[PDB]
């Protein structure tokens, strides 16, 4: 029962796409309960839904100077030069969707501490997104701290353990 986010993250670990034409902040998004939704409405409706969704997402990403690295149906991997753009993009996407399909959105950015920085950051971003509820924007501590000028507000954060990662991580949801 792998999500499109997980499929893209596994792809990205091996592909190692060159983001020299963007730089880094990584955003992952997919549709909550996509498989169940697909099985409910059937493939022809799904194709229509996905093409429409793809148009929405790609346009909003580009409007925020983002670069869709790869998409897998409902899933998107997106790169931004700055965390402000990534979060604003997420805010705009959630608003458009409310204006019933709901998307998970996770955002992460990271620095080297010694190493394989890209491998860790992409994997981390995917897990953050995997932790997000439909309709939620979740960001890692570094993104939260990097945006601590508004008007972007966060909750008090939640401590979670991410699959395959040692330690615990505090994740913050973006608020209205």
């Amino acid at each position: 029962v792998r999500s499109s986010i997980e499929e893209l993250a596994d792809w990205a670990e091996v592909e190692r796409p060159d983001l020299a034409r963007v730089t880094v902040v990584i955003l992952f998004t997919d549709i909550e309960e996509s498989t169940a939704l697909n099985e409910r409405i059937g493939d022809r409706a799904w194709v229509k839904l996905i093409s429409s969704h793809d148009k929405l997402v790609s346009d909003l990403v580009r409007r925020q100077s983002g670069h869709v690295v790869k998409s897998q149906g409902d899933g998107f991997m997106v790169a931004f030069a700055r965390p402000e753009q990534a979060v604003r993009c997420g805010i705009e996407l959630q608003r458009a969707l409310r204006r019933e399909i709901r998307v998970r959105i996770g955002i992460h950015m990271g620095r080297s501490v010694r190493d394989d920085l890209f491998g860790r950051n992409v994997a981390m971003a995917a897990r953050v997104a995997a932790q997000a509820a439909g309709g939620e924007i979740l960001v890692s501590q570094p993104v939260r701290d990097a945006l601590s000028s508004d008007g972007i507000r966060f909750d008090d954060g939640r401590e979670v353990e991410l699959k395959g990662f040692s330690g615990t991580y505090r994740l913050f949801a973006v608020l209205a």
